[PDB]
């Protein structure tokens, strides 16, 4: 019911790559039952980046997942208190990034603030020397446990020179309030950046995601 057909966001992420720091606002929209949404956001402080802008793209909305009818929502549910997420992403080369997120309400819109610290990217490596060319679309595994829902994810961004990049995403999703627990399942995602001025300092992205059960 608090979540509608269409709804809107706001965020403010803080936080460091290999002691870079930075700030970020933006807003964005979707259709949070059709699995659709958009966000578009602004370097504030600490722009132009000195790393890929793909790092950040994945910490940008959890309410916008299309579910089956048979699996419970275990985002949606947590409104209007919302929940919230700490993730670790460790990168094929090193590269770590811790990423915490608050998710609540406000007058009817999403409230998402995020911060994030990531560290031992090599100075060359695809991170810091803006090789990187997207994610590849992705399935995070999804599963309850003690009131949590845990996400496993085996993530890979494309690199300019036509290779990948790959980095195992961990993350724990807390309601703040008690709900309907899902079994394990699947979220199919893809997430685009589909416009940019010249330094990345302005940036739009696109993702689409739907929950699924496992075929086995």
């Amino acid at each position: 019911a608090v979540i509608k057909e269409f709804m809107r966001f706001k965020v403010h992420m803080e936080g460091s790559m290999n002691g870079h720091e930075f700030e970020i606002e933006g807003e964005g929209e979707g259709r949070p039952y059709e699995g659709t949404q958009t966000a578009k956001l602004k370097v504030t402080k600490g722009g132009p980046l000195p790393f890929s802008w793909d790092i950040l793209s994945p910490q940008f909305s959890r309410a916008f997942t299309k579910h089956p009818a048979d699996i419970p929502d275990y985002y949606k549910q947590s409104f209007p208190e919302g929940f919230k997420w700490e993730r670790v992403m460790n990168f094929e080369d090193g590269g770590a990034v811790t990423v915490t997120q608050d998710t609540s309400l406000e007058d009817g819109t999403l409230i998402y603030k995020v911060k994030l610290r990531g560290t031992n990217f090599p100075p060359d490596g695809p991170v810091m020397q803006k090789k990187t060319m997207g994610w590849e679309a992705s399935t995070e595994r999804l599963y309850p446990e003690d009131g949590v829902l845990k996400g496993d994810i085996k993530m890979a961004l494309r690199l300019k020179d036509g290779g990948r990049y790959l980095a195992d995403f961990k993350t724990t999703y807390k309601a703040k309030k008690p709900v309907q627990m899902p079994g394990a399942y699947n979220v199919d995602r893809k997430l685009d950046i589909t416009s940019h001025n010249e330094d990345y300092t302005v940036v739009e992205q696109y993702e689409r995601s739907e929950g699924r059960h496992s075929t086995g």
